[PDB]
């Protein structure tokens, strides 16, 4: 729609102006800039869609429900940021990869401080069910130097799609950290990653259901890599051929992070001579760290 | 400062999120989600939000979420201090001739207020200067609206609404019916400024932005009548220093009224000391 009269347009515009000038005294000029931009976009959204009072109530309830479900592990506001692409966008603006630097992507909620320490050629599965997957590669800097003693945190879901922290028996599984060797090398046994849904029993899940979207993530293994003077890398690698690669629920996929997970025959000869019942896979991931 | 390549990367991400909603069954939900996506990313890309700022914003929402309702509603208060509540009111109470402008209720409206007769007193034990309020309720063609139900509520001299006390008292709160000529009047209290709840993240945001939680002095009204568009509104005090810094943007120029201190015979004959009087003519649009 119904055409907004000039009088009515003028009233709405006057209000946006009142809100913007409310921030004029803000002491930190970046905070001021952020709050004024937030104002303009929030009011532009409201005035574009002509939000109704019932719709406003719905949004308020949504936020409130997200507040009530958010706790020590579960972070519904971060999941909302994830499914709206705001997390990936914020990573993209702050982590432009120059030269050969590995691309960054979403962190998620399932990183735990204090992961067990393994050696190269060790095994992060720690009880977790899944097909054995051998992961290897090299850490270098953007000048091509191997980087020994870079800290490599790795974590992933098991075959039922759960991170160890999601269980209630304080188990540790499918996570560890290791340190790159003298030639920058790292390797470990893990499990072949498979798709799982993000937490979807809260408001974010309701919004996904109402919009006909899926909570499912494309298969991945997480990596967080740190080294002195290097920009910390938060990333994961995806599985080439995975049908979810174009519909990841948190838009975390980048082509350069998709890796060939190569299935090996049952009985095929294994790194370190490990004995395996049936198939196993292997994947290579070379990591390049940029300057801080 | 943003490369061609980086700009394309950012816009393509926005495009992918917009396309993720293409199967939503309800066309209005789909429209709202796509608009919300566009404006959110436009914000992010305009300020180049840092990961630190993103964390601060999430922590802020989280802290608000843990304030938790039963009079205390921090997301509503956040909507209020960002002007989103008053914008929603405006768009849903559009201009219609000289129909009185609407506002939010705020958190202190109470069902079951006491009935007074026109000329009665709403104070009911509340401290403050007596204030005579009078006027007429008409429609947008100027016809008096008889038997319109007028609710009024306000804070006392200490800036508290009756329900904020621990004793179940009723004060500075009532309703009455307009007369055959649309006329209404009652004794109330000359309103003074008080703060919105400021011990939560809303308060923290206001402090960090140099903003005061103080409300400009006001009386609240709700007016209903068969066939008329219900009005929820405030009136404010001409010359109040706070008029251009109301913390929840309740103030409209049109709702500012002249509260004239007297010195001086009382309407309807009571006690004395100083007293103020105000005229408020109310105009209701069609439902
Ligand atoms: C900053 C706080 C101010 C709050 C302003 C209100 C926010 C406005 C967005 C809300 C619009 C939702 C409209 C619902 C459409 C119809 C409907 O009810 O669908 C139902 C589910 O709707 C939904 O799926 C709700 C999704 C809403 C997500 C809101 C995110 C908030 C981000 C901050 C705001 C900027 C079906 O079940
Ligand atoms: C829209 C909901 C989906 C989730 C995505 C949201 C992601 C976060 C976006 C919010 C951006 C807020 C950034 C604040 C900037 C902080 C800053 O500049 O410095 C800090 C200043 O200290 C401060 O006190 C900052 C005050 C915090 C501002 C409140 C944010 C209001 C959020 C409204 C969201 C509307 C939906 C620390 O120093
Ligand atoms: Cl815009
Ligand atoms: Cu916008
Ligand atoms: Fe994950
Ligand atoms: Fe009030």
């Amino acid at each position: 729609s119904t055409p907004v009269s000039a009088e009515q347009q003028a009233r709405e515009q006057d209000l946006v102006e009142r809100v913007l000038r409310s921030f004029d005294a803000t002491a930190d000029p970046r905070l001021k800039q952020v709050m004024q931009a937030l104002t303009r976009h929030l009011h532009a959204f409201l005035r574009e869609v002509r939000l109704t009072e019932a719709e406003w109530e719905t949004g308020i309830g949504f936020l409130t429900d997200a507040g009530h479900v958010t706790n020590e592990r579960r972070q519904e506001f971060i999941l909302l940021s994830d499914v709206l692409g705001a997390s990936m966008q914020t990573i993209a603006m702050n982590n432009e990869a120059h030269g050969d630097a590995t691309e960054a992507t979403v962190f998620g909620p399932f990183f735990v401080e204090g992961s067990p320490r393994i050696e190269s050629g060790g095994d992060i599965a720690g009880g977790a069910a899944g097909e054995p997957c051998w992961v290897e590669g090299t850490v270098t800097d953007t000048d091509g130097n191997p980087v020994p003693d870079a800290r490599i945190e790795v974590w992933e879901a098991d075959d039922d799609g759960f991170y160890d922290v999601q269980y209630d028996d304080d188990r540790t599984a499918a996570r560890a950290h290791l340190l790159s060797g003298p030639d920058g090398g790292y390797a470990f046994w893990a499990i072949t990653p498979t798709p799982y849904p993000i937490p979807h029993d809260g408001p974010v899940g309701r919004m996904l259901a109402a919009t006909g979207r899926s909570p499912m993530r494309a298969s991945h293994l997480h990596f967080m890599v740190t080294a002195p003077g290097r920009r910390t890398l938060v990333t994961h690698i995806f599985v080439e051929g995975d049908e979810l690669l174009d519909r990841d629920s948190v838009f975390g996929v980048k082509d350069s992070l998709v890796k060939s997970f190569e299935r090996q025959p049952a009985g095929a000869p294994t790194p370190g001579g490990r004995e395996i019942d049936g198939p196993w896979s292997r994947v290579r991931f070379d990591i390049v760290l940029a300057p801080a």
